[PDB]
Parts: C-alpha cells; sequence; structure tokens
C-alpha cells in the first residue's frame, strides 16, 4: 500500500523579500521539502532538493546564484545517499516527478537511471531559454542531461494521474515558475494530502498575505493559489505550503510517514 | 502650430522603495506623477492625466485604503483639468485621451474630458473592470468606470496604433506591469524621437536591468516588454523617459515649456 | 439522505417571441423562470437561484430600463432565500452556489448565502463586468458585483467540473447564449442522469434546431453547445430539461415535489 | 489615376428582422452593391453582388434559401454582363476582392480568368464547412471551383494593402461571418471611402440601433463596428453601410463615380 | 456481455517505402489497411473501416489521381459493410463510426451505417472541407461530404472522449500525421489494454523513433503524438498496435478472432 | 549612401535529393549555401552567415553525426569573418545579425561579431535550446548558445518587422520549414524588391509546388508560407531568390557583383 515521506535538503538562507515578496531585507531560512511515495507499482521521487553538490561547493555548483539562496544541507541530505540508507537504491525509483525545474528541486534529475521525468513541457521549454531574472535559478548540470527519459506534459494534461489509480496526480499551478505544478496524493490512511510546492511558499501566501518573492506571473500566482483553495475544500485535503519554516516541524518528516 | 510634447505632473506619490523596485527595502520613496499633453493641428491629446484632482482634498476618502502604500500629493491646481485651463485648453478642446494603463495614478482624465475619444488596450480595459486582489486597489472605478465616456478598445492586432495616422503618436504595446500596458513612441519635428515608456520602466535601473517593478501582473512579461523598448530606442534612436525616475525627471522640460 | 433535485421559480418573464426564439415576431410571451436545489448529504446546492427577490416589489428600480424587454411577475414569497426557508433551509445551510451564466434572471442567489462558494467560469465573470452595449443590460451588479462573495473562477480545462467529486453534479461547458454559459448534467440515484441545459436551449425548439436564440454572443457557440448537449443525452440517456419551455415547464415535477 | 464605381445586382426581398435583429416579420427590400475599382495597375472587383443565375433561376442556383432571401434582378446586372458593357472584358480583371463568401457576394468568384481572389482564410474555411444555421447562405457552386487562385489572409493581415499604395485595405470585422471583411479605399478627390459591407447593414446597424439579423458573433459584430467608428473619426472616410436602402440612392452609382 | 474488439482489413495499399517511412528510398512497399469493430452490449462501434469499396473494383475512378501514390489491392468482399454482413452485424446494428481521421483508407465506414452517430475531431472535419494542395488528394469527399451522416465533432478540451464513459473506448489525440489524427485507447475484460496508434506511428520504426511519417501535417505534433503514446503504453501495460506495420500484422488475432 | 545586397555562399553541402525534394529518392544531391550582406547607411547587415567556419576544417568535430546527413564542403576563406575581412569590412563593422533561422548552415555568423544586434524570432530561438529528437541535429549549439550575443527576439505580431524604418529589409515570416522561419523582403534603388526566401523555398521545384521541403516542422505552414511568398512577389513584382538551387544559383550575381 501507498505511503509518503517527507525529506529536506536542509535549508535555503535568504532575505523575507525573496519568499514574501516587498517584505523587507531581513535575514530568513526555509527548508527544502522534497518528497518519496512508495508505491505497490514502483517508487517516485518528487523533485529532489537541492543537488548534492551543494553540500560541499555551492559556489562551484549553483555560481552566482549563492549571492541570494545559500544552501545549507549535509553530503547525506542528498536524495540519491537518502534513498540508499532508507533502502532505496537508485535503480529502484520508476518516476520523478517535477512541480517545476528551479535550483532547489532538481536534485534528483537524472539521478536515477531508470526513472522517467514528469514536468511540463512548457517548464521544460523555459528552463532552456529562461529571461534574464531567472536564468539564475535554472541548474543546466541538473536537468540539461542528454541520458534523461522525459514526459513532458500538455496542457490538457491537468490532473494527470501518474499510475492511473488517483495515488498521485499534477495539479497545475502556473505563476511561481511558467511550468510549475502542484501535487494532489490520496493516501489509504490519511486520505487527500495536497503538496502545494512552491505554489504557496508559506502560510501567508496562501491566506493572501504576501505574494511571491520570485515569480513568472503574479496573475497567474494567485489564481493558481485560490485553485488550490478550492481543490482543500473539495477534497479535504491536508496542504502542505512549500517551505513554511513554521509549519514545516508540525508535519512527519524523517523515517515516520503518512499512509 | 507643428506638435508639442508638454510634460505636466500632478504632484508626487509617497512609498517605499520596494513598491518601485521590487524586493528593494522598505525606505521612504518619492516619485513624480508625470502625465502628458501633445498639441497637435489635428486635436489635443491627453496621456493619462495623472493622479484624479480629488486626492488633492480627500485622498482617503476617493482613494480608499491604497493610500497606505501610495500616498499622493498634489495641489488641486495641478488636477489635469485645471491645469490645461490654466495653460489655455478648455476640457472640451482634447480630441484624444490615450491611456497607457488603468492605474490609479494614470487615470486623472478619464471622463473629464466630454468630447475625448478615449483609447486603451482592450484587456486593459477588461482587467481593470475584473482585477485579482492583489491589483484591485489600484483601479479605481470612480475615475475610469464612467458610462458617457466613448471608448476606442485596442486588440491585439492593434501593436504600433497611429492616433492621427501621421506617425506623431503610436502606442507601443508593453504588457507586464499591468495586462494591458503600453508605452508610448512620440516623433516631433525638432526634437524627432520621443519614447515615453511609462511603467514599462519605472527608473533609469529598471531599463537598465537592474530592479524589476514592484508591482506588476507578470514579470516576464515585463522583462521582455523592457527589451522590446531597448529595440525601439537603438533602432530610432529615440530620447527614452522613463515612468517615474525621480533623479532624471528634473533634467526634462516641464510645462510651461516643451519639446519641439 | 441520498441526493435529490427540486425544481423551483421565480415567478414569471414576460417578453416578445423574438426574445426567444430569435427573428420569430414580436408578440407576446410569457416563460417560467426555473432554478434548482440539489440536496446533498456534503452540503446544499443552489443552482442561479432565479430573479432577484428585489424584482417583486421594485423591477424598474432593481434592474432599470430592461424590464422594457423582460418584465418580471413575481411574488416576494418566491426569491430564493425566503423560498429555501420556507422550505426548511436557513442561508448558512448553503455550500454551493453554481451559476449558468450571470444573467438578470440566473443571479437572485448571488451572495444571498453567506457560506456559499460561487462556481461560475472565469469568463463569464469577466464578461459580466465589462459586457457590451448590447448585453450591459442583462447584467445586474447589484446582485453579481459584490466585495465579499466568496467565488471559484473555472478556466477553459474546467469543462466537466464535478462538484462533489461523486458524479451527481457536472458543469458541462456551453458557450454561445453568454460568453462563459455552462449547462449541468445531474446524476440521481432513481432518477438517473438528468440533464439541466439552462439557457443553451431555451426550448425544444432551440434544441431541435427549429430556432436560434433571441439573446446570444455567439450563434456558432451556441449551436455547436446544442449539438454537444445532443451528444451527451445520447451518450448518457438523459432526462432533458431545457431552459424555459412554457409547454414543458408544467410535464416537470415542481418543489415541494422532487426527483430522487 | 484609380476611381471606385458602385454597381448593383437588383435587390433582395425578405423580413425586416433578417436584416434588423428581431425587428417583426414586415415585408423589406434592400440593394445587393458591388464595387469596381480601376485602378493603373489593374482592375479590382469587390464580391460582385448576386450570382448572374439568379436572374433567370433563384430557385434553381440557390435553393430553400430562397425562403429568407429572394433575389430580383436582371440577366443585364450579372457582375461579367455589366462589365462587359462597361468597357472590361473577364480577362481584365486583375483582383476580386471578397468582403465573405456570402450567396449576395460570390457573384464575381471564378468569372474571371486570371483574377487572384482575395478573402480572410477563415471565411473560406467556415464557407467549406459551415453550421447548419448558415450553410443556405454559402453558394458552393461559386466559391468551390477547383480553378479558383486564391490569396487566403490570416490574422496578421488585418488592413492587408492590394497594391502597396494605400488605395485599397482590407479592414477586418469578424461578426456578420467568421472572416468578414470590410475595406478603405483612398481615392485622389473624394479622399478616404469606408466601405463597411456587412459588418453595418444599415444606418441603424452603424448607430448602435439594431443587432444584424443574420450573424456568427455578436460580440465580434458590435466590436467590428466601434472598430469602423474610430477609424471613420480619424481618418474622416465617407461611411458606406451595406445595404441601407435610404442611404443607397443618395451615393452615386451606375456610370457615374468617385475620383 | 462483455466487449470483443475484431481486427479487419480491407486488403493491403502499395506505394513506396518513402511514402511510409520519409525519405527512405523509392522501393516498392505494401502494407495492410486496418480497421476495428467493437462489439458491445450497449452497441457496435466501427472504426474507420478501412479503404471504400468503392474502390476495389475501380481504384482511379473512385480516388483519381491519388492512386499513382497508393494502390489499393482490395476484393469487394473485404468492403466494410459486406465483412460486418457476413460476421452477422448488418449495417443497420452499427450505434458509432469513429474516425482516427479522415484519409482515404480511413473512411470507408462514413455514412455506409444509416444509424451511427460518427464521431471524429472537429478539426479534422474541418480540415477535410478545406485541405491544402499536398494534402488534397488524400481525403475523398465522395466518402465524408454526406449530408445524410450524423456527425459528433470533437473539441480540442474532448481528449480522452470516453465513447460509452465506461473506459472501454477512449479518445487519444495525436495530432500530427493528420491536424484533427486521433488514437484510440481500449480496455478488454481478458485482454486489459490495448492501444490502437492508428496514423501515428505507421510501423514499429515510427514508434522506435527511427522514421518519420512520410505523409504528415506536422513533424512537431507527430513526434510528441509517439511520445505521449509511449507513456501512455508504459503507464497501461497497453498491448500496442501500429497502425499499418507489415511484420507485425500476421502476430495479431485477426477475424474471425478477436480480443476479449 | 544607396544600400546594396551582395550574395555570398559557404561552399555546398552534400546530401540526397530526398533531403531537399521530400521522398524524391536517394541519389546524390549537391547545393550551395548562401549567405547575404546588405550595405547601408546605417550599418552593416549579415544575413545568417552560413556554415561555421569551425565546420570547413573539421565537419565531423563541430557538426557531429548530422554530417552523415549534410557533409559541408566549404573552404576557411568562406568563414563568414573571413569573407568579410577580405571584402573590407572588420567583424566591429556590423551593426545587425538577421537569422531566417537557427538550423547548421543559416548560424555561422551568430556571436561573431561583437557589436551586432541579432535579430530572429523568439519561438525559433526557444525551439533551437529545446528541440525535438527529428531536428535537435540541425541545432549547433556552439554557434547560437553564446551568452555575450545581443538578441532582438521578435514576437508573432513583428511580422513585417522592418529594420532600420525605411522600407529596405523587412523580416516576411514563413513557419513551416523551421517553427521560427522567417524570408527576407528587400527594397534595394535600382533593383527594386527582392524577395530572399531562404528555406521557405528551397529551390524552384517547392516554390512551383511541386515538392515538399524534405526536412521541417510543418506541412501545413510550409505550404501557406510558400503561397504567402507567392501574392508578396505577384504584389511586389519582387526578384524571387530561393533558399538553396543549384540551377539557379549561378544566374544570381555574387560577391564581388552586387544588386544596387
Ligand atoms: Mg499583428
Ligand atoms: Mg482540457
Ligand atoms: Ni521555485
Ligand atoms: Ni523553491
Ligand atoms: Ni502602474
Ligand atoms: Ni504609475
Ligand atoms: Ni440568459
Ligand atoms: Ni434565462
Ligand atoms: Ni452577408
Ligand atoms: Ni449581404
Ligand atoms: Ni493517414
Ligand atoms: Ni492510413
Ligand atoms: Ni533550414
Ligand atoms: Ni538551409
Amino acid at each position: 500500500a501507498p505511503r509518503l515521506y517527507m525529506f529536506q535538503t536542509g535549508t535555503l538562507k535568504c532575505r523575507v523579500c525573496n519568499i514574501k515578496m516587498n517584505a523587507g531585507l531581513d535575514d530568513y531560512e526555509i527548508p527544502v521539502p522534497w518528497y518519496l511515495i512508495t508505491h505497490p507499482k514502483g517508487n517516485v521521487v518528487i523533485d529532489g532538493g537541492c543537488a548534492v553538490e551543494c553540500a560541499s561547493d555551492p559556489k562551484g555548483y549553483w555560481g552566482d546564484i549563492t549571492s541570494v539562496y545559500w544552501p545549507v544541507m549535509r553530503e547525506e541530505e542528498g536524495c540519491v545517499q537518502a534513498l540508499k540508507a532508507f533502502g532505496i537504491e537508485p535503480a529502484d525509483v520508476r518516476y520523478v516527478l517535477h512541480s517545476h525545474l528551479h535550483l532547489d528541486h532538481t536534485g534528483a534529475t537524472g539521478r536515477f537511471p531508470n526513472a522517467i521525468h514528469i514536468v511540463r513541457r512548457c517548464e521544460y521549454e523555459y528552463a532552456m531559454a529562461p529571461d534574464w531574472f531567472s536564468a539564475g535559478g535554472y541548474i543546466r548540470a541538473d536537468f540539461d542531461r542528454p541520458d534523461v527519459k522525459w514526459h513532458l506534459l500538455e496542457d490538457h494534461d491537468d490532473g494527470y494521474d501518474v499510475f492511473g489509480d488517483d495515488t498521485i496526480r499534477f495539479i497545475f499551478t502556473p505563476g511561481h515558475a511558467p511550468g510549475h505544478s502542484s501535487f494532489l496524493l490520496r493516501l489509504p490512511e490519511t486520505g487527500p494530502v495536497l503538496l502545494a510546492v512552491d505554489a504557496a511558499y508559506t502560510t501567508d501566501h496562501w491566506d493572501e498575505k504576501a505574494l511571491p518573492g520570485f515569480l513568472a506571473s503574479t496573475v497567474d500566482a494567485v489564481r493558481s493559489v485560490r485553485k488550490l483553495h478550492a481543490l482543500a475544500e473539495k477534497t479535504g485535503a491536508l496542504v502542505v505550503t512549500g517551505h513554511d519554516p513554521e509549519a514545516w516541524p508540525t508535519f512527519r518528516h524523517a523515517p515516520e510517514y503518512y499512509a
């Protein structure tokens, strides 16, 4: 039976305004979650956090964007390492899902030899040809690898059911990034779980008290949040924002899980 | 008389730096609120018209809660109708009102000129009537939602729209800061090309890609619109006029002076 | 309790035949104004809610000049809130208000149920806020332009939207009569499939392609929407309920009777 | 130097409501104009009115649509005949322009052996695959001829300048028909002349006192009329509605012309 | 009863390799022309129906010049009406005709079944009526341009269209080979999922990205549609049936044998 | 001074007929690789610049596997920087580089001119960065994926883009061969209009609708783009220059000769 595990690749250090737009220049620290769904029909990694390379050399691997987001993580938090110690070898992952292709969500890309990588086509196309303000957040070393098998979703694919059994669905949430997608999970005991990811960074974004401090479209972003509100209200899902420092310790992590 | 360009202002706006340059801190910041008059043999043209004259006496009553972000400082004589009357132009003597977009500091002219055709992008007019929560406070329905206003709502294929058909005023569509935002390319007999960026490029910093708009509908569109204006300025050699730049603004002639 | 469908009406509308069947002459014509209640274990659902209860006492004051086309005849007890209270349902006990579209005889419920999420197509909400001259009179801003209404604005890819996730109420997008017009496919335990065409098909004549809507945004869309509903009814075997048909309307059970 | 000639192929008999939507069932009669622009670089026919075949047998050629529009015309009014007596043989026409492909505007189609026929692509595509309510107004015998040379305009072609000299421009006016187009002419002495064609049947449509009694989209139709208002106000053009029975005798017809 | 899938063919087509595998040389090449029958408790379904029976006895007369590209080798008794009659199904007992697209070897069924609703993408029907010169010869108007035919034209948001509403037969939109081309995902009780790629992948080489269609509207759509079907097959474990593969065709069950 | 057009070539490409004329057989075939210089008072313009100079001396090393389709036969001195230097133009004296598209034989100029603004359709640039498997080998990232390069990316509504604003050089959008492919209409004082079709029509057979492109993104776009150019040539009386025609290429003037 399927289970959800919440991991993290350490934290990112930045300023408040990078997360809550225009909220000032104070220091601010957020967890970097990523997810594992163990399913009878194959294992699934979502995003996989920051590249394990960031543990030993952020400036080398990420480059000048470390001026904005400084990652704090240990080697053992790298998604491949974390899965091994958990009992899952790289070859044992059937799918990698990508909410989007920003730097702290492409740690899994190409690190699982048989995994099909599912992302919206327009995120993939934007990641390859970004504008100047967002180029720094796309790490080509992660996602620009010719060996990666991609399933690029189209606009009709909103709601894409990974296994065909309502366990994992893509919920398109454009705004934070062009092809950004959220995920709605249904687990046997827990029921519906809504992973907003970066469609709603924090509880304040969810409550319409802040805007994303980094975004492609504000119009899309706020409409995507209200799309998630309606989905939460309809399903009764448990809502997981993408990075909320206050809410994050209140979820089960680590070896603990949702069934 | 050959066409001329007159730069007016409706006082200033007081906000924070981050409202203009995204994520740039909460320090106090004050900007001029420019608006433009083009006198033309075939009719006088008002662009936007600045903040409603009502803001000179009761900003909180007329704009409401948004004044905690943008406090307008202006005198009553700076209202666009009053300013034009002092300058020599009666309200009925305006043929066109052009709108870059329909935000609160660009709708002081809407409906104040009884014979003017108001030209704005259709998608701006529609968004102004049905904004999202993050922008609703920047659209003052009392300004632009008036039943007897004649509108010419431009369509997507109307980029480059030529007001008089003589190349002297063209709409340059620049989406991003607002969905239907438009800039203007003017051509004047002596000055030559003048590019009014309006809110496509708040400041010289925005033009130089050292800052993002701290109030916008689409970042992707906004950065691409600035590069579209880079190319136009490089092609035409235009004098580039940013929307609000507090340091550049004193370097331009202001009404009663003009650009020939 | 298993879900049920209750058919109410807010009296009738008096117009001409040509307003309903395009170009069919200027004879007097009267139609019922139906609206629908779905009682459901997970929450009660109101569809449209008919003409505003205000029309029972002052139609000219509330609707204005459009009453020379559509005169509403209704009693105050037929207002949707009043009718639901008499039937046993307090205004706070409504989870969803669904809107086929936002025309004047389909917005009596908007904002009258303080806890309801209102579900309508985004493009209908936007058109209602910025209509064209030929349709502006059919949209009553006092009904739908209320600040504290919670809206869930459906997108283009939301065709088939399932309200409870259990197949019992689905939006069937049917553009044409209005830009964001939607029909509804209901599934009930005993009755089975019920297709509420609403204004996609005013009458049996419209359904049979012997008449066009005498008030529409797009004929092309409207005829294709009727054929989309033909296919749905053929696939599902649904009971087909037209929007206003004065001859078919007496043949359905009306509240307090219901479809199980 | 270029000149404009206003011809007509008799009249159509119908009901008021067919022209002014919902205006009642009274009898009503309208002229069917078509246009000739003589230009140094080639002659141009616009639409060409009703098929000459309609003079002798409407029911045979148009079919059941004659229940709605009964054409009253003489053989000699057929655009080919009219041009011959005027001094222009079929081969001497360089372009046929089509506002749209309805029955009373396809009399020229294929009747000029060397003419390129310019129409919006989407009108051509709709004419080939109409819906049930509009099929009767598309006469395939006119426009479905394999020998016809077509230039199908695209959406970017709004404003299409036929000769490249501002003499004749297409002004796209969707609404009455999907690909319906109006024409703005500039003549040396007359100046700007705006042929609305069926974007505004009558002076009442122009003044927003009526809607087209036959249309693909009302939203498009009214916005197309306001597009023409702005164009008339900007240029000072002389406005020619498509069928106005009261205004039609006030224009020059016949051998008379606009220079 | 449970549904069944039967695979028929209307003989073969002779052409060159390059016609099927773009730019692969001028050697002679021969492919079967499959079509499909699904028996279903709620009605019989014919998919495409192969080449018209009329072209068996006079290819040049019914198809014209295109026969210099595709020579159909086919007996009269392989016509889809004749084959079905022999199989036990009179033309009146077919509820739906599904069209992958409207090319000449997929319109033998059109209008031959008097009561059948024909389901195809709207944009294929519209393209078939107004094709470009390179594709015009591939559309046989005598097959599909019949006014007596009942069509259900699917819109762009109808991808995945479920014919009976029970997951047995779904349209899988696969643009590229033709603008409105569609594949089919079937689900059968014993066999499980069956993916009829039809002309989205002519042969196994196409499936494996070693060839492009030698006749096609959009290469970009075509290759992405093949990858869409890859992901569907990998997700479902479907039996993959290419449209024409001569080496694979003998390995499937053909009527009178079936898939249950 | 008046503008002039000079026609250069970077040698030839060897391939098969079918590569240029779809499905026309596997015989050997050889085509020139033209590129263009326009001298203009306001600056020099290079169009495409042919095959990269790097591939003259090591084709497999710079182009990789695609050389098994296109073998470039080219001397180092035919590289566009070397040719221009010999002609009298240092790389710093080129104001604009225009790209018909970003295929391997049209990106020899990219980033070789330090001060040049590169003008290409946005959708060609985006496709070149994320191409499909069938086209990936045709895009040489070492040519166009250089961060030092100044791009002006044209939007969909930029068809007809006038480089100097004086009708000398205009982009004529011709999708099909590549998604963002563009042709060029030049106007020169003595010669008059010159239509550079580039890869919208490889050869005269393509122009005459006797062949399809053997490499292409959309056949439908391709054939309609050829007809768009037909109507432009018929309207303007332009000299029509196909992209590669081996029989027509010797009949044009080549550098050092020019068109005035
Ligand atoms: Mg355009
Ligand atoms: Mg959809
Ligand atoms: Ni992100
Ligand atoms: Ni993030
Ligand atoms: Ni603004
Ligand atoms: Ni402003
Ligand atoms: Ni209605
Ligand atoms: Ni109604
Ligand atoms: Ni007409
Ligand atoms: Ni007409
Ligand atoms: Ni085919
Ligand atoms: Ni086939
Ligand atoms: Ni090429
Ligand atoms: Ni080439």
